[PDB]
C-alpha cells in the first residue's frame, strides 16, 4: 500500500473544478429559465462577448499544453495545464452567463449557456482521458482520443462565440 501517486493529482482536482462548473451553470440554467440571472448591465455585452472570445483562445492554448508530450507517472506541466484549462473554462462560463443575463430574448439565453456547458462537458472527458493518460508511460490510443476530445472542446468554444447574439 501507500502509493506515492500524489504528484499529478492536479488533473483529478481540476476535474472536480469542471464538475463544479457544470453544476454552477446548472443552477444558472434554471435561474435563467425562471428569469433570475444577473441582469446588471455594468458589464456591457461587447465586453462580455470580447472576454468570451479571449477565454476561448485562453483555454484553447491551455488544452494545447495538455496535448503536449505525455505524463508518465508524474509530471508537473500536466497538472499545471489541467489547472489552466479549468481557469479558462470558468472565465468562459462566466462570460457566457453574463451574455445571457444582458439579453432579454428567451432563446439566445439558453443557447449561450448550452454551448458553454457543452464546452465543459467535453472538457470533462478531456481531463478524464488525461487522468488515465497520466498513468500511461506513453499510450498511443489515449493520446489519439485525447486529441479528438481536445478539438471537441475547441469546436464547442467556437460554437459558443458563434451563437452569441449579434443580430443587428
Amino acid at each position: 500500500g501507500i502509493d506515492p501517486f500524489t504528484g499529478p493529482l492536479e488533473m483529478d482536482s481540476a476535474l472536480s473544478v469542471v464538475q463544479n462548473l457544470e453544476k454552477d451553470l446548472q443552477e444558472i440554467k434554471a435561474a435563467a429559465r425562471d428569469g433570475k440571472l444577473k441582469p446588471l448591465p455594468g458589464e456591457t455585452m461587447e465586453k462580455c462577448t470580447q472576454d468570451l472570445g479571449n477565454s476561448t483562445k485562453a483555454v484553447s492554448s491551455a488544452i494545447a499544453k495538455l496535448l503536449g508530450e505525455i505524463a508518465q507517472g508524474n509530471e508537473n506541466y500536466a497538472g499545471i495545464a489541467a489547472r489552466d484549462v479549468a481557469g479558462g473554462l470558468r472565465s468562459l462560463a462566466q462570460a457566457a452567463r453574463g451574455v445571457a443575463a444582458l439579453t432579454s430574448d428567451p432563446a439566445v439565453q439558453a443557447i449561450v449557456l448550452d454551448t458553454a456547458s457543452d464546452v465543459l462537458d467535453k472538457a470533462s472527458s478531456l481531463i478524464e482521458e488525461a487522468k488515465k493518460a497520466s498513468g500511461h508511460p506513453g499510450d498511443p490510443e489515449s493520446q489519439q482520443r485525447l486529441a479528438q476530445v481536445a478539438k471537441a472542446v475547441t469546436q464547442a468554444l467556437n460554437r459558443c462565440v458563434s451563437c452569441l447574439p449579434g443580430q443587428r
